[PDB]
DNA sequence: CGGCATACG
DNA sequence: CGTAT
DNA sequence: GCCG
């Protein structure tokens, strides 16, 4: 009926159970804030199952037989179906712990562990953090300074402009190098939190050394508000009407031999890639990452020329990016 | 009961 | 520890 | 939290 792994089923960007999945993703997020990766995963997977359904869930019986729905996620849905709200979800929403961990972890440079420590120290607001900047990393100082712009959704119109400037710098750093839009925008999102790009070159090995050359050129054009190799987590200065705004941009380089694996990995979703790697290992005995796919019996790597190759080597029906919105 | 994706900066 | 999908 |  409904397969158990998210990589076994199309998941479109918009769907027929938005309210139910949003509620389960609250509980998933809260689990993460408490360090319960297992519960986070189950709530994420249950949410994604609903995203993959062809019509709205209207009755509790429609959950029977759906993978990843047990006592807890079913009770959440039952309450939403009966009352329009789930008391547990609402308790989380308005809890000081949830609101503060959400606020802190959304800072670039701050993870659950840092947020939790700050919470235990009594800190609650961004200005609480600004008062004692001696305890911040440079990365967190950047995330905090730019927090307001970074909280503003990036639009598809912003993306085309950014891509043009990235290509200009990439073309100077290495003629022939290519830039591919990845992440959520490649899955069809109309807005996002950041922009993800994958860079390669058709001649294996020519991409070596490329990212520092790209970064130096962007920085010389005055476009880099912050940066820290093959992955660069930047804050770009993006022109705006009569001004500009800070935007998070990720630049990644891969040799062309690895490009299909890095495209697949950086196109996501996060849950899709976790499920795909889990499927690969547990069902097929193969080890998948954004560099390659390894058979640990033969001790060999699978050559891929396309994402389609990778799906085929895993025995999965091909899913375009717009159906990977798990 | 063990497992829960797998990297890089 | 942070970051990424 | 759920699965196999
Ligand atoms: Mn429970
Ligand atoms: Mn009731
Ligand atoms: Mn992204
Ligand atoms: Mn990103
Ligand atoms: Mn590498
Ligand atoms: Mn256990
Ligand atoms: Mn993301
Ligand atoms: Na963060």
């Amino acid at each position: 009926w409904m397969p158990a792994y998210a990589c076994q089923r199309p998941t479109p960007l918009t769907h027929h159970n938005t309210g139910l999945s949003e509620a389960l993703e609250i509980l998933a997020e809260a689990a993460g804030f408490e360090g319960s990766e297992g519960r986070l995963l189950t709530f994420c997977r249950a949410a994604s199952v609903l995203k993959a359904l062809p019509s709205p869930v209207t009755t509790l019986s429609q959950l029977q037989g759906l993978p990843h729905f047990g006592e807890h996620s079913s009770r959440v849905v039952q309450e939403l179906l009966e009352h329009g709200v789930c008391e547990e979800v609402e308790r989380v929403r308005r809890s000081e712990r949830y609101q503060t961990m959400k606020l802190f972890t959304q800072i670039f440079g701050v993870g659950v562990k840092t947020a939790d420590r700050w919470y235990r120290e009594g800190l609650r607001t961004l200005d609480d953090l600004r008062e004692q900047p001696q305890k911040l990393t440079q990365q967190q100082k950047a995330g905090l300074q730019h927090h307001q712009d970074l909280s503003t959704p990036v639009l598809r119109s912003d993306v085309d402009a950014l891509q043009q400037v990235v290509e200009e710098a990439v073309g100077q750093a290495l003629p022939g190098a290519t830039v591919t839009l990845t992440g959520g925008f490649r899955r069809g999102k109309l807005q996002g939190h950041d922009v993800d790009f994958l860079i390669t070159h058709p001649k294996e090995g020519q991409e070596a050394g490329l990212l520092p050359r790209v970064m130096c050129r962007l920085q010389d054009q005055g476009l880099i508000l912050y940066h820290q190799f093959e992955r660069s987590f930047c804050i770009f200065r993006l022109p705006q009407p009569g001004s500009w705004k800070a935007v998070r941009v990720d630049l990644v380089v891969a040799p062309v031999s690895q490009f299909p694996f890095a495209l697949l990995g950086w196109t996501g979703s996060k849950l899709f890639q976790r499920e795909l790697r889990r499927f690969s290992r547990k069902e097929k005995g193969l080890w998948l990452n954004s560099h390659g796919l390894f058979d640990p019996e033969q001790k060999t790597f699978f050559q891929a020329a396309s994402e389609e190759d990778i799906f085929r080597h895993l025995g999965l029906e091909y899913l375009p990016p717009e159906q990977r919105n798990a």
